[PDB]
DNA sequence: TGGCATAGATATCGCACGTCTATTATCCTCAGCGCAATCAGCTGTGACTACCT
């Protein structure tokens, strides 16, 4: 089942990745939160968006 | 027959509304210090009495 939802590439809303363990975009991020490590790497782009776990 | 203007279906992000919990100061009340008019003991005054010449 992880790997099927794997080879889903990227959702196609920007709301879709608002508080989403897969998801996890930027601008979503609360006050306590904050990407570690801050090189890590990118899920994918949604409207130039870059996505982190 | 072939490329592109235009009408249809579908979300989509920005903006505003309803709601909550924070991680270390303020406010009544009592025992101990004061200020203002009587009253008793210290001090001053008058009289009794032993002592010296």
């Amino acid at each position: 089942f992880q790997a099927k939802h794997m080879d889903q590439p990227l959702p196609t809303a920007i709301g879709l990745y608002k508080n989403h363990p897969l998801y996890a975009l930027k601008r979503h991020l609360l006050k306590y939160e904050a990407i570690y490590p801050e090189t890590a790497a990118i899920l994918g782009y949604c409207r130039g968006e870059a996505v982190y776990s």
